[PDB]
């Protein structure tokens, strides 16, 4: 037979031995079954055929056991599972098809996708609550305290660069600065994530999977126990677990980090206006807020420990230090070495933090202390897993919390998978999680060989001014090829929106494609500094799956008048 | 065998008369003998059979023995020995002034002089603006720089930054309480301040890349001579080996009394020294719809007269969604079509006038006259070639039922030294980006002898109204039509833009997009459209699909940016079935 066969009578089939030649362990597999009164359909896979089908489930050698819809690998990995007695409970009925540990991006898109697919699958989600208190509804990080609350409060900074545009355009505003009020956006944004919360509440209701608002921990090979809010303990079975728990703010051992700091957990509720900030940390997140912070008109500092964006193109990365410093945000070199609170917070005004670091100068070194309003602690996001019981399920993690896949299944527990965040090596994006589940759901329950593609995924920065991409930088191409086979095309515009003002942006608009010279300048990655980078880097990132061409880019064209013709019409080498 | 297609054409680039021939070859004596009359050497290639077609197919005849002069395509004998006894071939051997005379500083004129002069030509490029009937004149850069995209993008832009201002209450900017209004006159000068800085550049580029510029209307007086007349009436004479026209269009006007006495056009709407009040747009194309969108935005009572149906040529569901949108909006849509236009005052001093427009009406007894008065009206009906006062008959150019030139390629179907591009040729989509890439790649055939082609299919375009409508291929009806409703799906859904998701916005109920795929060949797309913000950045990259025969699965397993409008491309599952 082949692959797809394979696939499908392998969902179908209860116990599944899928062999390309007759070996002496397929009678010792018989023999294991019949132990249990369970029959073992077989499949002679043709030879055409084994390479592929090896790959999709991520195994090496050929005899392939199935149980129950999932790939166990060959003999030993059989007897291993017998032997420890998980196969005994594992052939048992269970309440759920599937149980989803995470109600965020990952979880709901797995939630609505198994039970479109007719399985009774169970969804848990449960929000821990900040140090600072704070906790949220369904949805997960994006909804609540993630992509959705940042680009609402991101807009509100770019309308604070409209109204002025408004003016130079003829608009008559009535003559008067203008302020932005902190708790009618802030209202704004939490009403919309209130009726999102609603939203897939309902979406979960109406399709029939059963929610519980429950933080689980494995207490068995396939029993969760599950607690409430009212400390209300509940037991739950399955034949298969998804966990899709993601990440949450890293905070470091500093003193009066934890007392002092808030994160992005905390920044979307505030109930004060947060005042003169400090944004710790050179990720997306502190520059994205930093941005926005400044653009409903804050005093805004960040400390970098040495580079921002770190991961991305750091050409890109320092013209968008440029920017932002052209727009009066501060950046400092410097890791606090001690938060100390001197006012808490109100429930209408911000506290003070006073902020200790080592500064040099020719003669030495200075402790040197600076007051802040708010500190915004963003370094990174970690796995909180360790109190999940994945030591009693037997399910690897890596050195971080995150969850060791074949693909989504767990490396070392065929019955256990991952997605979103928490998946080692997965990119920490919502459309990344919602795409793996959906497609995880469509291998188990159908029988599908499609996979989530993990390589040449758009991203855009949410900075002041928009910073997307897709593929190589031009450091990574240039490491990996030589520097002789890498062409750069380059180009800086003037959105035709802003022709007509004065704005900082119009020195600071850059495209750039990176192209490979010894195979037809074939397309590794674009990067675009732009109004708009996620509508124009979303279409292009197209190209890549196709092994696009400069050529293919050149006979495209253009939409005029429009930043993304830009992409038809380059010429210049960069050196 | 012999040579291959580079080889030929690249020969035919360097060599000044090459002959290409077959295996097989015919009389081809007698025309050898013809150019040993002018002192020439005929070079000749034994084209592979492997390339015959290939070559042929590219520079658009039918038989194989091929004639090239000065790096121009003739045809055959006949072609050749009409040249000869028409004595144009005579002339067209001498010396000549310049390469390559363009006719028109537009879009298409400049990017081929700039790309010409790259390649080490002497160029010439005339361009000349006839007034409106109303008076209206501007500088260099032609329709889209001066009267065209670049104007109405701006204007478009004033539109939605009042829609902003409001968006900004409600993310919470306290903006001082009381009407807003837009002052036409600051809008107006901030526009004309920027062309008159567009106008400088092209002029200044034109000078810095050695392009002899003449601001001086055309002629053809001879088979290879131009006489150019300047505003003074200065009567000069240019001689070249070739000429590409690039002369573009002009709106149009019908033959009903007071049209052209009292109706404006796009010529006069960007440089109005008064706000045009309570306006008439007259017509149903892009160009009526985006300026009476920009007109409601900037506060103005707007009114569109269609004969039948908005944006023929473009998808008809589309359009019914652009007119329920504009409608909310407060456009007035009217199936009405004026039989008079009677001006009862005239603009003066910084203040529109007053037109009477005449309409039939049929009420419960039959029909009757009916009157309406508004400030300006907007003549909106389309855009004519102007090629009657060319001379294109002194060098025996053809030309379509319209003004438009019949192309072979862009070569002149009928004069093979004469080339055209961008609106004026016959059949060409009249795009600015069309036309920059027509200029670039001819250039690159003519002076290089690439066999590079401007790909005229699946050209993405956006529509500015108030919501931006952006599309690429085949509308839903054209699917339809060709392969059979059975074999075609389409895809839609309909999605808030997150930046108005704290709005009121009436735009939250009319965001749509969909896709258009061919069932029995694994959903390949044959076009999409979307109604949204920034359409026109959104269908750009997605447009580079259809260039590789995506299918709907290329679109489905391709990761969206989330949180963006374009990602909803990423994620239809929903089939339309009516
Ligand atoms: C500030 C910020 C901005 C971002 N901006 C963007 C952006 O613009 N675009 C983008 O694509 N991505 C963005 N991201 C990333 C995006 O939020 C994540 O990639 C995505 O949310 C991951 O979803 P998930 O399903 O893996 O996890 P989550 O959304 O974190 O879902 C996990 C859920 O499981 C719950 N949970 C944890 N443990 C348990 C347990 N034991 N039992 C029950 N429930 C449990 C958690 O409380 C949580 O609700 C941003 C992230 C942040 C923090
Ligand atoms: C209101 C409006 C909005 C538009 N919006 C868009 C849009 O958003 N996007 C887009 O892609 N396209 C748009 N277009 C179309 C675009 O302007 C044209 O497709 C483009 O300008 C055509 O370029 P061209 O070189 O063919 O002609 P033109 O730009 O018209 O150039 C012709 C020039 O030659 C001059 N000329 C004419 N005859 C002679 C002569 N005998 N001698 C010398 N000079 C001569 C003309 O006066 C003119 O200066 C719009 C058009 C209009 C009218
Ligand atoms: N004399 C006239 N009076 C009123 N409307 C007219 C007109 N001539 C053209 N139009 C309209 O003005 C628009 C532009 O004309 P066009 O000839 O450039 O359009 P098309 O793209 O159909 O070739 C069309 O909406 C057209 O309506 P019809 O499709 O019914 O012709």
């Amino acid at each position: 037979s082949l692959a797809d066969a394979v696939f499908k009578s392998a969902c179908e089939e209860r116990i599944l031995l899928a062999y390309a030649d007759y070996n002496p362990d397929m009678t010792k597999v018989v023999n294991l079954f019949s132990k249990y009164n369970e029959t073992v359909n077989t499949v002679r896979v043709s030879n055409d055929a084994v390479k592929d089908i090896l790959e999709i489930v991520g195994w090496p050698s050929m005899p392939l056991i199935f149980v129950k819809g999932n790939c166990c690998g060959g003999f030993k990995e059989l007897y291993q599972l017998e032997e420890s007695g998980f196969l005994n409970e594992w052939l048992k009925e269970h309440e759920y098809d599937l149980a989803i540990v995470g109600g965020g991006s990952g979880g709901l898109a797995a939630a609505k996708e198994a039970v479109r697919l007719g399985k009774k699958v169970v969804c848990l989600d449960f929000v821990k609550p900040s140090a600072m208190g704070t906790t949220w509804g369904l949805g997960g990080t994006c909804v609540n305290v993630g992509c959705i609350p940042k680009k609402l409060m991101h807009q509100a900074a770019l309308l604070g660069e409209y109204i002025e545009d408004a003016k130079k355009f003829g608009w008559e505003i009535p003559e008067g600065a203008i302020k932005l009020n902190w708790h009618q956006l802030k209202n704004a944004v939490q009403n919309h994530i209130a009726s999102l919360n609603w939203g897939y509440r309902v979406q979960l209701k109406e399709k029939s999977v059963t929610y519980m608002n429950s933080y689980a921990t494995f207490t068995g090979s396939h029993e969760l126990s599950v607690k409430n809010k009212k400390g209300k303990v509940e037991k739950v079975t399955a034949d298969r677990f998804l966990i899709a728990v993601g990440l949450r703010p890293r905070f470091p051992d500093v003193p009066g980090a934890l007392e002092c700091c808030i994160s992005s957990d905390d920044l979307f509720s505030l109930p004060y206006n947060p005042g003169k900030t400090l944004c710790v940390g050179a990720s997306y997140v502190s520059l994205e807020c930093a941005g926005f912070l400044k653009g409903i008109g804050n005093d805004v500092t960040v400390m970098v420990r040495s580079v921002l964006l770190r991961g991305f193109d750091q050409d890109m990365a320092e013209r968008i230090k440029k920017h932002m410093t052209e727009r009066g945000v501060k950046f400092v070199q410097c890791v606090p070495i001690k938060y100390e609170r001197l006012k808490k917070p109100t429930d209408s005004e911000p506290g003070m933090i006073r902020v200790h670091t080592m500064q040099e100068d020719e003669d030495g070194t200075k402790e040197v202390t600076e007051d802040f309003n708010t500190v915004l602690m963003a370094i990174g996001r970690d796995a909180m897993t360790d109190d999940l019981g994945l030591d009693v399920v037997g399910v690897n993690r890596a050195k971080s919390g995150k969850i060791i896949g074949r693909r989504e299944q767990s490396v070392s527990c065929p019955y256990v998978y991952a997605i979103g965040d928490v998946l080692y090596g997965s990119p920490e994006l919502t459309p990344v999680a919602i795409q793996a589940g959906k497609v995880l759901m469509r291998r188990l329950f159908t029988g599908s060989s499609e996979l989530t593609e993990y390589d040449k995924i758009p991203t855009t920065v949410f900075t002041p001014l928009e910073y997307g991409s897709c593929g190589l930088s031009e450091y990574s191409a240039i490491q990996k090829y030589g520097k002789e086979n890498i062409n750069v095309y380059h180009n800086v515009f003037i959105p035709l929106e802003y022709a007509v003002t004065e704005r900082k942006e119009k020195t600071h608009c850059y495209c750039k494609l990176i192209c490979l010279k010894n195979e037809q300048d074939l397309i590794l990655g674009f990067h675009i500094l732009t109004p708009n980078a996620g509508e124009i880097t979303q279409g292009f990132a197209i190209a890549l799956k196709f092994d696009a061409k400069k050529a293919d880019f050149d006979r495209l064209i253009g939409i005029h008048p429009t930043v993304a013709e830009n992409f038809t019409t380059l010429t210049l080498v960069k050196e």
